[PDB]
């Protein structure tokens, strides 16, 4: 899970992106 890439995906939705192990989730 990449933080910069995961954060960009969450940023498009309008949330913070946190990587847990190898999964990207927005919170």
């Amino acid at each position: 899970c990449n933080l910069a890439r995961c954060q960009l995906s969450c940023k498009s939705l309008g949330l913070k992106g946190g990587c847990q192990g190898s999964f990207c989730t927005c919170g």
